[PDB]
């Protein structure tokens, strides 16, 4: 029947995530934001904490856990700083190509250094003038002999200039009348090989302890063991990914709203104003109602969607709706938390300004909130003949 | 372990449920709505389908089924109308509280004559003077001999009419600081007793079909043994009530919700404007993917509150909030639904502007939306 | 300069809607929306009390006032019953045609007896297979000698059974590559010329003492003489009649708005629980200052659109906003209005069930929320190319 | 009767500040955002053309405008950087206590030498621990013969560190069971005056440029010839401050808005996706049309706020109202704005991200949203008694 339980292994997880959140990420995400340097220590604990990669199965080293454990120690993050949950969760965006659309030596040899040493790696797709539209990627790569010569530009690419390896795509088929589902092809492409040039990192206005940055392919050499499935079957790896990581991120959204409620809720019991705590204020008293149930609401949505795809049955349905939603409240108990604050809360020696920084990023990367409901009413009219 | 999958019993009871919605249901709740007539042959087909006092324990001829199973067949129910179904809920509230509250002769005296013929129960707890503030409920109690004098009235009584029995919350103590843990007591009233005058049928704007009126009760007399628990667990055996029956209200709400989705779904398919299908223009495709949203959201919601009592742990926090938010969406989905059909949403030959109707209530009985807010804050702030 | 003053002689008219208003039509507005009875008694006092017909040219012995005129009367009626007053607003819809797309000679038949008899007059646009899509409309004319056959339905036409003459809009070019510009004409029709087939009366949720129905033309012969501007110059007539009578409309919902606030506030000041009013709970006051706060602000863009449109200057922009806005919170307030009255709301013997019912068509007639936003978008992305 | 035209001397005050903001502030903003450095230059400028000081009585050598006019003023500069604004606008708001509440002697002397010199003034009512409840404020001041002994702590103060005079509103009098109307009084402190300390500059999420700190008062002496308008009339004078200074603050937020509407309306023009401009996609068209649709109402708002004031009317209702929805519609417009500009709107290489954290300080300041509410209810309510 329904079981919103937990195993006693998953209990595990979350109670190691949720430790690592409020003692160690908790202390430095303030210093981190304001200097936008690379959490480098960081990364190394959740890496030996067994936090990090979660995904990758155990035919290669890793612990095998499936999308709803990557959503729960993900969420135990994301409330620490999002900044530090996003380098990692990029980590299971770039690998899961090679999960879903790789070999067995593909993911042996790339998948496997990861369970090693503590090497990072990133997912490029995203170009300057294209994004939202993947359909519309200019960068190319051309067959010449048993190899593949590729050339273009990547924007915004998470991890950017921190990977070993990244996972890329790119059109293969000249024909402009080429179908998506035939003129792409994804790439491994190991982030030493002459001609990626990394960009600088960009200057954000939230997660900027996170690396992201711009990268141009040229004349980049890449070997043909190094095609995932196969020259044309990029687009439909790069959805199944999609599908595969929105829930973990709504997730990281979950985990946001939540770090907003705690903090919103802790001041409410402290300030006091017209003789009353605010939280004895009954205007107050329904902000924070309104604040609590929507945290709960996303995140069953996130869970829904998890053990959809984990369970073995395509979950874009359920999984946009969790992107969606989870995403929009982010922002809306962000900035509610910095209101409850006053002053204070615009001021930067609180922890919410912050809060209202990160959240933004929600609404537009991994599908922004429009094209979100382009993904959710193409599913929900399928439905309908 | 993590599941949303419904067990084969259950994909059982929804297949009868569904069934008895979409075949029976449907094509007679638009005259029922306008008529107004207690649809009484409906509920002997669900009666007599098993989808009815589904709380009743077997012990008693009820097939006992569990809070998450309930809710499972009221969305189907309220689906083809919320007024068919909040005829038949006011059963299982009216039962509840003998179910929780009443000793093994009060439950086979009463719960026993429900599975043996298609009967009605009624739950009284709301007056003319109060009805979100239930500790202010002025109905009296005096004791007398082995009985207990009641008078006072209640006001909107669901199956006031239409009742063999009441659930019947009633202040006993007579003093001001007599803690309301202490000062009420239930009883358990038949409607064919002396002195229970019943009022005229009140009408509404939505869920018309159903039977709501007032009910003054003058010099009733109530033998000692119909006092449920004890003379002073009333409000006790009231609130620890709606713990069971708001994940059901919820998903009545989420039924509603969902034949609103469909209907204008259907509809953006087949108008055309522009050249185009209103499916096609970008503007309605997001309302249509908000809506899917929201229905989906709200039906988790209620799911987490009914598996959370059926594991034996207290629900009240989850339970508010799905009533809450499936009130909230059930009135957006149905104002949606009533303008993707343009004018005919508007007009009495379509089903949308039903819905708009019936829906609004969901907001107000069963805890306002304001209370729920309360309780969601007392609770919250509570973790 | 800036002036939100009323001159002496709009204190007049809205002194004389008001009265009328909460003494005539408020005392019998339920029986009205119960039996769906043409609300006659109350136009004909309407007609006398000079609060009809509003914007007739005194040539034709009208008031001659203007659109700021109209709307100031209307949201005093409609705070009675937007029934009644969507009845009277009608008479005003179907004037307009005549008023800016007429000669003298039209103004004078059809224009002058409105003045002399209540009569009443009705708008023909809107087709069973095309409403928000004007160009759509499929009734034909034809050009027969000195006159024109039209045949073609019409539906949800207020005042449609009981008009005197109507103004009709029908495509009178065949070919389908003609613009809409040029494609349309529209004619003054006479009720009781052979041919014009008047439908049942439409029940509905809301303004159900308004007459709306259905009405076919078939083989009606309408003479040159009736003609509006010229064969042709159609389309642009209704385009200029919305925003003259958009406004109005918006004033309309803006009356039922304020009407909901007053009802609302004054059981709020009532009603107790928990010992204390309504009003002392900080949750409804809230509650009460949103809705406030959205009756002003509706106000304020109505009377921004009349003025406007009396300006002389083409206020399309807006009336579109005022329109869309009004529409929106007089839905808004309707079910608030309705859930402070709790149980006592949803009943049938409390007056705000019925404001409820009758709100929700301003987001349908005279161009939906949708087409709104549309033509909003429009004129606002226009100015910046 | 009703006019929304600017007499022609409004709109030459109007065209002015456009012209010094999109020439001046705009070519800068970014700068002084990324440094946080005070816009001396910027403010020396705007004194210079006069778009400063402007409700100081035309007898000190002020222009002698209206609220109306210091509205239209500041929703230009806003436009440009309403940190920048606030600067400026802060100048005001210390001075109305004077204006509405000082003798002659006192309004030559320092209404006086701000119309002769570039100078800067603050307001200081804030403390730490109170903020929104004025009447909770604990800076004391006691009479010692000819004087006044001034001790306390002062928070958030605007142009704090760099004003030659305070407004400061302390209580004057031990009885804690004394009114609010009775225990305060305003007076006007020379911040050269021994005993004042300054604090140190704070850093928050917006209008990073704008000078805010807190101000400990030691001993303060103030001779008694600096008392406003006599012991106990503190709290009416600050009440009545408000309402004349709250117009303003809601003509900044419209300006900000404008400026994201404006922004976002350029980029939709040039971004393609999926073979079309932004702006052809109706999701997007929509969502510049309702941004438009509140930027147009939040306008008329604090217009028929300043109005009523101007006219010599309390204008408590309108004022609340005014500035509680400019404000609530800058946060949404800004936000959205981020949005169609995709993941460059969240690069700080864009103006989008300033906007979003510059914008959530209107809810906060010159009443919060929550306390705005408090008001309009009360007002509301008592008009039905
Ligand atoms: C915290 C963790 C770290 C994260 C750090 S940030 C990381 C990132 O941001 S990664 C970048 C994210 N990129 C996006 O979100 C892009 C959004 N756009 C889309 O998803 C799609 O282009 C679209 C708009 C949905 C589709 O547009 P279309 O071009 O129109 O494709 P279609 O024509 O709809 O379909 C073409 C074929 O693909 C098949 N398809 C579509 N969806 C799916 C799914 N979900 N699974 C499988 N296949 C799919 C479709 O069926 C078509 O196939 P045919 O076989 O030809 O019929
Ligand atoms: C599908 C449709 C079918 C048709 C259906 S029509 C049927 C109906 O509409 S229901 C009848 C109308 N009445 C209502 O709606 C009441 C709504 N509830 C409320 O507003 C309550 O005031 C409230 C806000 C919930 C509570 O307010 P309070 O006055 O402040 O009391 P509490 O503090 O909640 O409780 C005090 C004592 O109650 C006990 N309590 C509290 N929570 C619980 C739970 N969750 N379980 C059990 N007992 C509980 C508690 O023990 C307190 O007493 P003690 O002294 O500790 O013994
Ligand atoms: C009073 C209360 C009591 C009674 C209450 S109930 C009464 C009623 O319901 S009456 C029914 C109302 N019907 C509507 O609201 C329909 C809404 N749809 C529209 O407004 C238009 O189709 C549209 C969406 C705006 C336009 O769609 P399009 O087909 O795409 O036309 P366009 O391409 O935009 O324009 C074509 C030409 O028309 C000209 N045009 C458009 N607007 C105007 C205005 N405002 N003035 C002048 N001309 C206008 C446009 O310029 C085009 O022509 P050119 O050749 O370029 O000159
Ligand atoms: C762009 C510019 C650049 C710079 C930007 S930053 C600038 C700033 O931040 S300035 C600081 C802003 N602080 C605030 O706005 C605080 C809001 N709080 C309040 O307004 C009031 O405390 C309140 C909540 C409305 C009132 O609370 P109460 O304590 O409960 O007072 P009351 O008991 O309601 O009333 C007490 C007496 O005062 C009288 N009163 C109230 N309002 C008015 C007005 N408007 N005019 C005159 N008198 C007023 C009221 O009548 C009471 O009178 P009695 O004589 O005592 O009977
Ligand atoms: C901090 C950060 C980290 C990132 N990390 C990665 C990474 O690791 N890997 C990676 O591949 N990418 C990454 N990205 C890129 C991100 O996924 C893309 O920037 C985003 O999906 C790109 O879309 P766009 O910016 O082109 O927006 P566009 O959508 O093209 O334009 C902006 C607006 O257009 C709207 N829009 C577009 N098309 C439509 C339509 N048809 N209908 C309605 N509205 C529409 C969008 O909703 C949006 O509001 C990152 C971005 C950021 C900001
Ligand atoms: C950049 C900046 C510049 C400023 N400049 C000035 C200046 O020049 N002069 C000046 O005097 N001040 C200034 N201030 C201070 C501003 O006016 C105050 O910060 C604000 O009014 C302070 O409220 P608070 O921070 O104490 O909030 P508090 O309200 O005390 O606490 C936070 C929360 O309590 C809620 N709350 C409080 N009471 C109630 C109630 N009864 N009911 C419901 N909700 C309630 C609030 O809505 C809010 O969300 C400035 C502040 C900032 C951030
Ligand atoms: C169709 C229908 C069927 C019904 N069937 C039954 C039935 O079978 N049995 C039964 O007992 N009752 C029944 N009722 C009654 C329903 O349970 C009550 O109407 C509802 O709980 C009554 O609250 P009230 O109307 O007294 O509202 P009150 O709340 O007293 O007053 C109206 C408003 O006050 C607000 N409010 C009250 N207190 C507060 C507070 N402290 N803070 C903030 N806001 C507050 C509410 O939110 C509400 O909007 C039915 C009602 C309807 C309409
Ligand atoms: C009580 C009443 C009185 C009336 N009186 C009159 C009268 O006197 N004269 C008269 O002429 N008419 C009258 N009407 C008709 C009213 O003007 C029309 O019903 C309405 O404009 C018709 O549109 P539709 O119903 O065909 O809508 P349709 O648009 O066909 O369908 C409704 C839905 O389609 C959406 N939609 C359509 N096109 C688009 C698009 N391109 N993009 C996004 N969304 C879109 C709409 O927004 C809406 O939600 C009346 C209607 C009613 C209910």
């Amino acid at each position: 029947g329904f079981s919103f339980e937990l195993t006693e292994q998953q209990k595990e997880f979350q109670a190691t995530a949720r430790k690592f959140a409020r003692e160690e990420i908790i202390p430095v995400a303030a210093e981190y934001d304001r200097t936008g340097e690379y959490p480098v220590p960081l990364l190394k604990r959740a890496w030996e904490l067994g936090l990090m990669n979660t995904h990758i199965p155990e035919s290669f080293g890793g612990l095998g856990l499936g999308i709803i454990d990557s959503c729960l120690i993900t969420e135990e993050l994301a409330y620490g700083c999002t900044g530090v949950q996003t380098a990692i969760e990029a980590n299971t965006l770039g690998q899961v190509p090679l999960i879903i659309g790789g070999n067995y030596q593909q993911q042996k040899k790339y998948l496997g250094r990861m369970t090693e040493e503590p090497l990072m790696c990133a997912y490029c797709v995203t170009e300057p003038g294209a994004g939202s539209d993947v359909a519309g990627i200019k960068t190319k790569a051309e067959k010449k002999g048993d190899e593949y010569i590729i050339n273009g530009q990547k924007m915004w690419i998470t991890n950017g200039g921190k990977a070993n390896w990244y996972f890329l795509l790119a059109r293969s088929d000249p024909d402009p009348k080429a179908p998506a589902s035939k003129a792409f092809t994804g790439f491994i492409v190991e982030a030493d090989t002459p001609g990626v040039q990394i960009g600088r990192k960009e200057i954000n206005m939230g997660q900027r302890c996170s690396d992201t940055r711009g990268i141009v392919f040229e004349d980049v050499r890449v070997p043909k063991e190094n095609v995932l499935t196969g020259e044309g079957a990029g687009f439909k790896i790069a959805m199944g990914t999609f599908d595969k990581t929105r829930p973990p991120v709504a997730a990281g959204a979950v985990g946001l709203a939540q770090r907003a409620l705690d903090e919103a809720t802790k001041y409410a019991l402290e300030r006091k104003t017209f003789g009353k705590l605010l939280a004895e204020h009954q205007g107050i008293s329904f902000l924070l109602a309104d604040m609590a149930m929507k945290v709960e609401l996303a995140r069953l949505s996130y869970q829904r969607a998890a053990w959809e795809i984990d369970s073995g049955r395509r979950n874009t349905y359920y999984a946009s709706i969790a992107k969606a939603y989870a995403a929009d409240i982010a922002n809306q108990l962000a900035t509610d938390a910095v209101q409850v604050f006053g002053g204070n809360g615009f001021n930067t020696e609180y922890p919410v300004e912050k809060l209202m920084r990160d959240a933004k990023i929600y609404q537009i990367y991994e599908g922004t909130a429009q094209i979100q409901r382009i993904i959710i009413a193409r599913e929900h009219i399928g439905r309908y003949k």
